[PDB]
């Protein structure tokens, strides 16, 4: 039913939520004109939002003003499957003759990641990265040189966009969406040195020189956590929702709410120094 | 999700391909230079490698240069035609924010599916005006068909939907029910019979780049331009049953497309059939 999500969104924010009272609501959080921001939106937390994903962004872009940038991470929705070589011979050749190349302007981002990436990197002048797993987009004054050159493999670590967000001094904004999906986390498990290091390597088709070729990829385990966290998560636990857990404990990062979302805002350097940290202490035993 | 997968797989038996879609588009009978909308149910065709985009690439290498697609769009996150009922701290909320539609950025109805969302990215698409039932094409026919979308009535005489029959168009469903068959509001619009049902409502668009109010009329495409009650059989919508006795009729043919049910009309007849359909059920004379 849309009038029963319309009548429970209504209530839940009691009201219509506008444009200018999340810009109001963002700046109480402590985000600032200039700003650089990675934003992980879960909509209906919200409320009802008066104009959908587009609401959103245009209060963030209020809040930053035209100097700063927002940030999404984006992924691919129609990648072939990691595992897709595991199936039968006729199977995989058809993937492997016929899937088409990632492509960034009209491969849709991950579904998982709700509405706001996908409006954001649809945005006129909204920039998406050349990665076919783990695109970012973003938009704004740093949006290029953040999402330029997309290092192919180890594509969370050193040469990344999300190593760039944090030598830019960026932050990281939770709008409703739980402390696991702080993706800054994985250029943590990239950068963190401890026994166990989990690795990935897939194949994925893109587009180079114009024309479709495949790739091998080299990352950490972004999907089951780069190391055995059994030691220290409780099982049942999500590993980032335990670390973004502690670092807040420990002064990083303001909790407040932005319509009715319970909402997160993170320096990502203290936040990106912290996980690593909290890695190695937990996962080394020295 | 691996399970999700294997669904699907199961369901098609294998990857859906570009080049079986293509195959299996022109065995239903879709030819070079066709203009054809489209209602997609992607899950129904099976695994499909590369989704959406590889619906509209198949659809494309069918109907070629030449050729059009079309699709129906709307905007998921307009102002409800009823909030004009809410309190009046709410709609005065709405009325000074809400922002306008963006043929451009508005988000096409989540009920739609994926395939408008993505038709609408192409480079080329053209996306119409109106802030509710807005369409969207790609292809040589696009412009013509989308331009200056009629604010009331916009699915009456002059709308894409007319000039989509004008044009000798097509309408398939792709693994779609028969009741997402929009062409059908169109021979409501044009349908006399007693009691019609029609929907005034407001909507923010933009003019010559100030935000405006407008109002518009519509015939009730939400819960249907007449009461049906008499006419179709209890708990059956209304343009399944026309489209089912448009099939026995002889009008359009079936078949399949990957795993997906598929049905492929031409416009002109299928609206004259629903018209006469309507007509003869409720007038009853
Ligand atoms: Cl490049």
């Amino acid at each position: 039913d849309d009038k029963m999500d319309e009548t429970e969104l209504l209530r839940r924010s009691d009201g219509p939520v506008t444009r200018d009272r999340i810009r109001h609501d963002l700046a109480a959080l402590g985000l600032v004109p200039g700003d650089t921001v990675m934003f992980h939106t879960r909509l209906s937390a919200i409320g009802y939002v008066s104009g959908g994903p587009q609401t959103v962004i245009d209060a963030l872009l209020d809040v930053v003003g035209p100097t700063g940038t927002l940030l999404v991470t984006c992924g691919w929705n129609d990648a072939p499957p990691y595992d897709f070589t595991d199936w039968p011979p006729a199977w995989q050749e058809a993937v492997r003759a016929h899937h088409p190349a990632f492509d960034p302007r009209t491969s849709e981002a991950e579904h998982a990641n709700g509405r706001l990436p996908e409006a954001l990197r649809r945005r006129p002048g909204a920039v998406r990265s050349r990665h076919p797993d783990v695109s970012l987009a973003a938009l704004g004054a740093s949006a290029p040189a953040l999402m330029d050159a997309h290092p192919w493999d180890d594509p969370h670590g050193p040469g990344s966009p999300l190593a760039r967000l944090v030598a830019l001094g960026g932050r990281v904004l939770l709008l409703g969406a739980p402390r696991d999906t702080m993706t800054l986390l994985h250029h943590a498990e990239a950068l963190a040195q401890a026994p166990g290091k989990r690795f990935v390597t897939y194949e994925q088709p893109i587009e180079v020189a114009g024309e479709r070729v495949w790739r091998t990829f080299r990352d950490i385990d972004s999907e089951h956590g780069a190391f055995d966290y059994s030691s220290a998560v409780p099982e049942g636990q999500d590993p980032f929702a335990v670390i973004v857990g502690s670092m807040l404990a420990a002064g990083i990062g303001r909790e407040g709410f932005v319509g009715a979302a319970r909402s997160r805002l993170f320096d990502a350097a203290p936040a990106v120094e912290f996980g690593v940290r909290w890695i190695e202490e937990h996962l080394n035993r020295d």
